[PDB]
């Protein structure tokens, strides 16, 4: 309830450039979001932005899993977007998606290794934002602050 909006992303692939896109968007239609684990429990609506190196931050994997457990125990809607990487590959951790998955995981317990694999494998084939299917970025993004704006009405 505090924020309409909590978006994961990796900051590196998408803040300056798409990113400010698609919060622009959102400013524009009085969706609220947060500021860069605790926020996302406060978040109705989490925008999971998978993009080359998303799987490169643990931040960003953690962040993953809390989505999940709040998509699974508190209702959260949960929109995935790929940015130039393959649905599947970030489903499967394959491609050049899991290589910097498994080359993350070399220092990380099996265990967490597990659980964002779950959350990967479960956030990949909800519906939503496949750059590859929209005409550009601008057309996708319009379409997705929209879809946000009528889901804050629930």
């Amino acid at each position: 309830r505090r924020y309409d909006v909590f978006p994961s992303f990796r900051g590196e692939d998408v803040r300056d450039s798409f990113l400010s896109h698609l919060l622009k968007e959102l400013r524009g239609k009085a969706i609220t979001f947060i500021d860069d684990l605790s926020a996302i429990k406060e978040s109705r609506i989490a925008i999971v932005i998978f993009s080359k190196n998303y799987a490169s931050s643990t931040w960003c994997l953690n962040e993953l899993v809390e989505i999940h457990k709040c998509y699974t125990n508190l209702n959260q809607m949960v929109i995935p977007i790929f940015f130039h990487v393959d649905a599947s590959e970030v489903k499967k951790q394959t491609g050049e998606f899991g290589k910097v998955f498994e080359e993350t995981c070399k220092a990380k317990s099996e265990d967490e290794k597990q659980s964002w694999k779950q959350a990967l494998a479960a956030v990949a084939v909800m519906a939503g934002y496949d750059l590859r299917k929209w005409p550009s970025e601008a057309a996708m993004i319009e379409e997705l602050a929209e879809d946000v704006l009528r889901k804050t009405m629930t």
